């Protein structure tokens, strides 16, 4: 199906404040991840994923399988804890993070040479876009 494996750079983030500040980080933390501007690399081997989001403050790791329920700790995130599921949709990943905010989850696909990651909660989405560099 869909291979994501690749190292990808970040070109669009919007509303991403307004994403972290419906998990009530910090107003600082806020300010600093706006301008981040996280990588994402991918290692995939059909079902099984692992996510890194990369920056020079502090990375974000996910390791899972597709369809698979598991403990997520987003620590130097929000620090919570969620319930999380990333199942396939088609040829698209959708994340639903159970735990304490409601419609906390995402979405990842590609669309022809770009990954495309829309990030939610509480009715906030967040928009992304990253490309590899040729
Ligand atoms: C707030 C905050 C960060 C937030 C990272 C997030 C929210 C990553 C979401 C990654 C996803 C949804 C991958 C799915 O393919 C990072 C840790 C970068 C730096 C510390 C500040
Ligand atoms: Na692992």
């Amino acid at each position: 199906p869909v291979d994501f494996t690749g190292y990808w750079k970040m070109l669009v983030n919007e509303n991403f404040e307004e994403y972290l500040r419906a998990l009530d980080v910090n107003v600082a933390l806020r300010k600093i991840a706006n301008l981040l501007k996280p990588d994402l690399e991918i290692v995939q081997d059909g079902d099984h994923m692992i996510i890194r989001t990369l920056s020079t403050f502090r990375n974000y790791i996910m390791d899972f399988q597709v369809g698979k329920e598991f403990e997520e700790d987003l620590t130097g995130i929000d620090d919570r804890k969620c319930m999380t599921t990333v199942s396939w949709d088609g040829d698209k990943l959708q994340c639903v993070q159970k735990g304490e905010k409601e419609g906390r989850g995402w979405t990842q696909w590609i669309e022809g040479d770009e990954l495309h990651l829309e990030m939610r909660v509480e009715g906030v989405v967040c928009k992304q876009v990253f490309k590899k560099v040729q």
